[PDB]
Order: structure tokens, then sequence, then C-alpha cells
């Protein structure tokens, strides 16, 4: 669920991590449009065209299992489903990590309104 990417995020970037990530770019706060702008960004495209890919569960509203301890998080629990949602998360959260050296502030709380071109397809 989402309640849980945001741990998961808080978790591997720290506390500060859900403000920094969820409002940023065009895409980072969900179901984005236009073009992912930067690294971060693309991240949280992607993340989006993986929670697309998920079928026979919500990404957004069911709560997966996932184990955090130093530092990674590891997805698991025995609904293939909701791992794979669990998994969009992971990989969006190392995403950010991996290109936390490109976050701009600039597009922090961006804005949708910054985001009104055509959007890039999954
Ligand atoms: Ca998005």
């Amino acid at each position: 669920s989402l309640w849980q990417f945001g741990k998961m995020i808080n978790y591997v970037m720290g506390e500060s991590g859900v403000l920094q990530y969820l409002s940023y770019g065009c895409y980072c706060g969900l179901g984005g449009q236009g073009q992912p702008t930067d690294a971060t960004d693309r991240c949280c495209f992607v993340h989006d065209c993986c929670y697309g890919k998920v079928t026979g569960c919500n990404p957004k509203i069911d709560s997966y299992t996932y184990s955090k301890k130093n530092g990674d998080v590891v997805c698991g629990g025995d609904n293939p489903c909701k791992k794979q949602i669990c998994e969009c998360d992971r990989v969006a959260t190392t995403c950010f990590r991996d290109n936390k050296d490109t976050y701009d502030i600039k597009y922090w709380f961006y804005g949708a309104k910054n985001c009104q071109e055509k959007s890039e397809p999954c």
C-alpha cells in the first residue's frame, strides 16, 4: 500500500523521505503526467508503470509483506500479487537512493501545472 511505500521510503531515505519524494517532479506523487523531469522522477514514472502492471490486487491500497533490516528492504509474503506491489515500491525506493546525486529541489513539489505536456507512455 502507499502507506507502506511511505514507510519504505522513510526507512531507506530517512524520515524526510516521504516529503522529499512523494511530490517530486511530474511523477512522484503518483499517477503523474507529462515527461519525467530527471532520474528521480523517472524512478516514479517507472513506479507508476510498475503499479500499472499489477493485476489481481490494488497497488495503492493493498498491504504487502516486507522486512526492513539494516537499511535494505526485502519483499516477501505469500501473495505474489502483493509481492509484486512491494517490488514496485522497493525498486522505486532503491532508485531514489541511487539517484540522490541528481535530486533537484526545483522539482520538489514541482506542481502538476508544470507537467502539462504529452505524457510519456509506459
Ligand atoms: Ca506518477
